């Protein structure tokens, strides 16, 4: 077999390349939020917490990963910290992603109550709690759920470690039942499915409110034609009363002026209809068309635009969650095979390190998603680049 130093030279070189890109891209994200006040909102404070975790992958997790690949001799609990620190960062990322999804769900479901419920001070408290919990979850093996008590004696002496020390290799010290049941199923898979559900509910909420808007508009147009071809006064009254309710639920969901005019003109044409005079009620109802073409349509178009922007923004953030799953699932699935099929040959070492490298590349991608999908980030990236390096 080829000397190990050659394959490991490739692995280390790729890891360092990834580390550099992870640091630089995510520093740019934090720099962007710091300088641009329009990026300083609660949503982007979770983005920054996420960027901080990805910087930490480059500065600490990748160096740790290089170290533990050598199988060096170490006190088992020190090795455990080297092996598990990345799990703290991945857990922090999951909490940040989950918080962003819930944030966007609150924004679209109760926007009038959003800024009252979701504040920067409460968000900062949530970020601190999530980091603390990330340390507890990621370092649980250090509390005793580990195989430090059953060291591999052959590797210990073949590597020449003193006693009290282990050959520091991930799968020798971190139990597979922890990685599969606790880390993967409970701490990764369940939150991922939760976020899938929240984003589904976001798109459904946006679709329902768009439909409601269109319904109210066609209800105001349909009943206009009804009034224009009516003949009994009860006819005109029935239609006008269905326009008033439609006009009010649209009011809830200088346009306060446009609707005052609309409601007033409906009330006018309504009191005429109650008095029997229909032709003058129809005449009064036909001026609604200019209030509609002058105010209501304009507001219904920008309400449509706002929802479309929220949906497009929700899609961009959902892409972040999908790429997280794509980059981390292979390693988890491999662990499932190692754990659940003792009759299977272990995944080959080159595939293990490909899966590790892939998980680390996730710390590089998010800055690119922001620049391509989010105008405010893209433009802030441009200004920073063209001004502070050229
Ligand atoms: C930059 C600062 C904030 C963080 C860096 C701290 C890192 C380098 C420190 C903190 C704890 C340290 C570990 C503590 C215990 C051991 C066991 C020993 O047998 C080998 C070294 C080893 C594995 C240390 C490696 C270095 C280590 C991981
Ligand atoms: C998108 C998410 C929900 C997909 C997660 C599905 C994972 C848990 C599934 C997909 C393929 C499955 C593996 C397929 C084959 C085997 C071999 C069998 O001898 C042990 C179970 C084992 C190892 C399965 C474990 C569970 C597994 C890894
Ligand atoms: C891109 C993501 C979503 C899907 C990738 C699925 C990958 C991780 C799956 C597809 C085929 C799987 C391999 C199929 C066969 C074996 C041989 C067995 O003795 C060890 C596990 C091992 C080596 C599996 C490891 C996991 C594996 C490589
Ligand atoms: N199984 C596993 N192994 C490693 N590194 C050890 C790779 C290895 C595996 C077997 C072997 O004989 C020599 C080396 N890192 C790992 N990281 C993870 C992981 C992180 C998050 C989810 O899974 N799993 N995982
Ligand atoms: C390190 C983490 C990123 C630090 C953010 C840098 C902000 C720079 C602000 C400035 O250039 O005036
Ligand atoms: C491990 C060492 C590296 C950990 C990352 C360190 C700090 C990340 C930057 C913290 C956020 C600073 C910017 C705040 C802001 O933009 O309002
Ligand atoms: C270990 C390295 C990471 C540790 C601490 C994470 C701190 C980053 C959180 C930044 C918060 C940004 C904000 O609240 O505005
Ligand atoms: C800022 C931190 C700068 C220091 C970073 C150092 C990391 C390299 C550690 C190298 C350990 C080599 C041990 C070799 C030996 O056993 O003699
Ligand atoms: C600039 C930074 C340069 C980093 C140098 C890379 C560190 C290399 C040391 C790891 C060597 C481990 C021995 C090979 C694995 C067996
Ligand atoms: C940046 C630092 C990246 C690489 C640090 C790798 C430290 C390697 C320690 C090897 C110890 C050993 O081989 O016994
Ligand atoms: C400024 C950020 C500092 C970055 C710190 C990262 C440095 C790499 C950390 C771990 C390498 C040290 C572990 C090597 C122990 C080998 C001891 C031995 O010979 O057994
Ligand atoms: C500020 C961050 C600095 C935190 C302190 C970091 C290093 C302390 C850990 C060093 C302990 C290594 C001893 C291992 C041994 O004796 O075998
Ligand atoms: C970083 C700051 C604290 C790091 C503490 C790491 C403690 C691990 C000690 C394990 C051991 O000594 O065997
Ligand atoms: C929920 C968050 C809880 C945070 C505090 C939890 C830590 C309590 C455990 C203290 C560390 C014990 C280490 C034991 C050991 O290293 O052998
Ligand atoms: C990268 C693309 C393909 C990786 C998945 C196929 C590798 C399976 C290897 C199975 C084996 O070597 O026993
Ligand atoms: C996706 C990014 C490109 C991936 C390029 C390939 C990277 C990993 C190949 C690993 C080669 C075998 C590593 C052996 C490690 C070892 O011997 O300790
Ligand atoms: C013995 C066979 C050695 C290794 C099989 C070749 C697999 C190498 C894949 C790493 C390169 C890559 O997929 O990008
Ligand atoms: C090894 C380094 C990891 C590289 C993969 C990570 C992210 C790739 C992002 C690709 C974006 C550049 C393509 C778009 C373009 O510039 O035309
Ligand atoms: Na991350």
């Amino acid at each position: 077999g080829a000397p190990p130093i050659m394959g490991s030279s490739v692995y280390i070189t790729v890891e360092l390349a990834i580390a550099v890109l992870a640091i630089l891209g995510n520093v740019l994200v934090c720099w962007a939020v710091w300088l641009n006040s329009n990026l300083q909102n609660v949503t982007n404070y979770f983005v920054v917490s996420l960027a901080a975790a990805d910087i930490a992958v480059g500065v600490l997790a990748i160096p740790f990963a290089i170290t533990i690949s050598t199988g060096f001799c170490a006190a088992c609990h020190g090795c455990l910290f080297i092996a598990c620190f990345v799990l703290v960062l991945t857990q922090s990322s999951i909490f940040s992603l989950l918080a962003i999804a819930i944030d966007r769900y609150i924004a679209i479901r109760i926007p009038l109550r959003y800024n009252g419920l979701v504040t920067g001070t409460r968000a900062k408290g949530i970020i601190a709690i999530c980091w603390v919990l990330s340390f507890a979850i990621g370092l649980t093996p250090m509390l005793g759920w580990n195989n430090c008590g059953q060291p591999k004696e052959g590797k210990q002496h073949s590597q020449g470690c003193g006693e009290g020390q282990v050959a520091c290799l991930f799968e020798d010290v971190v139990p597979m039942n922890y990685m599969v049941y606790f880390n993967f199923f409970a701490c990764v898979l369940v939150p991922l499915l939760l976020m899938l559900g929240v984003y589904l509910r976001i798109f459904l909420a946006a679709r329902r409110q768009l439909a409601d808007l269109e319904d109210n508009w066609e209800t105001l147009n349909d009943n206009l034609k009804v009034i224009e071809k009516a003949d009994n006064a009860a006819q005109v009254k029935d239609a006008l009363t269905k326009m008033r309710a439609a006009a009010l639920d649209a009011q809830k969901a200088d346009f306060r002026h446009g609707f005052d005019i609309l409601v007033g003109q409906i009330d006018d044409a309504l009191k005429l209809a109650n008095e029997g005079k229909v032709k003058e009620a129809q005449a009064a109802a036909e001026q609604l068309k200019t209030t509609r073409n002058a105010y209501i349509q304009k507001y219904l178009e920008r309400a449509r635009s706002t929802l479309q922007k929220e949906v497009h923004a929700a899609k961009s953030l959902a892409i972040i969650v999908g790429l997280f799953a794509l980059c981390w699932l292979p390693l988890h699935i491999i662990n499932c095979f190692t754990f659940f099929c003792p009759d299977c040959s272990h995944a080959p070492l080159w595939l293990m390190y490909l899966a590790i490298v892939l998980s680390h590349t996730n710390s590089v991608v998010n800055p690119f998603i922001y620049a391509y999908r989010i105008r405010e980030f893209r433009q802030t990236f441009r200004k920073i680049i063209r001004s502070h390096v050229l």
